[PDB]
């Protein structure tokens, strides 16, 4: 029934985002969703599951929203600007299962971890991929370029703890400002 | 008594820091310090004092090394390179109650988080302070000089996430390139 499995898995995820997963029961998601205990595992065998889904269907949508973007524009560097407005976009509209992404992974056992950190690879790949795409030149040096695209990540994954979607700056504002500081320096950027 | 102490802080970082705060019990601790739960008590009196001692000591130090940076050298461009220096440094040396700081807060009570959130402000302030030193004609648009430190933040905060300092980058090299790359840009970083 895929109407109140999405309920389950919103309510769970606000909560996941909060106060954190060992902190939130299945039995904290029963009463959110104003329901028993016994009616969630209708849709879950387990609160492991109920994460799974979550954690699966969200990077599964960054995965394929990122190729049409990768598949769209001819130009590297508008590839790499419309990659940051898509992460600021699901941020803006996706914000709890964004931070449950970003901090829940361990909760889970082995195998699903380590299927959802490779598809997270994935994901890390196609950023270096295109930063590489704008300086061929340095895709020698294979160490640096995984520290320069995990510096990259940490500017745009730390938002979550800082930023909010609503507020002045707007997630498109935001994206253009991150990437005309990263590709072209805080000492080069122009001043109002 | 300030040998065993220690020890205690010291086990207990390293616990919060795997499995976390919500996860790790007193009992947890007692153990690891091959002890029993009793004399625990006899150096703390509950495990969110055990959390609110490392945090504030931690971030405590985090502010008087940064003070000293700030009063050393005159020219903005080194002091800035300074405080990233000293940020990898302490991570490289003090991990565990690094990521403690960056991922439980939380876990406190009211005043005291607000006051440690007051102390992390403090540190912000010194980041933000600092570059625009090296951008005076930025510091009119206070909007977008907290947007610019917090993405800068974001950088440095997220290694713990994927960086190992005892890997091929050192935490020398690893700010180097982090202020390069901030400051100048990735498209005009020196490829080797």
């Amino acid at each position: 029934y895929e109407n109140i499995r999405d309920t389950i898995i919103e309510r769970a995820a606000a909560m996941f985002a909060r106060q954190g997963y060992s902190e939130t029961s299945i039995g904290d998601i029963a009463r959110a969703c104003e329901c028993s205990k016994s009616r969630l595992y209708h849709y879950f065998d387990s609160k492991e599951a109920v994460l799974r889904d979550m954690l699966t269907t969200h990077v599964d949508s960054l995965l394929e929203r990122c190729r049409q973007v990768l598949y769209g524009s001819n130009e590297p560097k508008t590839r790499f600007l419309q990659i940051v407005k898509l992460f600021l976009e699901i941020y803006a509209t996706s914000r709890d299962r964004h931070v449950v992404m970003l901090t829940c992974l361990d909760a889970l056992p082995e195998d699903q971890r380590k299927a959802l950190i490779a598809k997270q690879r994935e994901l890390i790949a196609y950023v270096r991929d295109a930063l590489l795409q704008l300086r061929p030149d340095m895709a020698a040096n294979r160490t640096l370029a995984h520290v320069d695209t995990m510096l990259f990540f940490g500017m745009i994954n730390w938002t979550y703890t800082w930023y909010k979607a609503d507020g002045s700056v707007s997630p498109d504002a935001l994206a253009e400002r991150t990437v005309q500081l990263f590709l072209d320096g805080y000492l080069n950027l122009l001043s109002a």
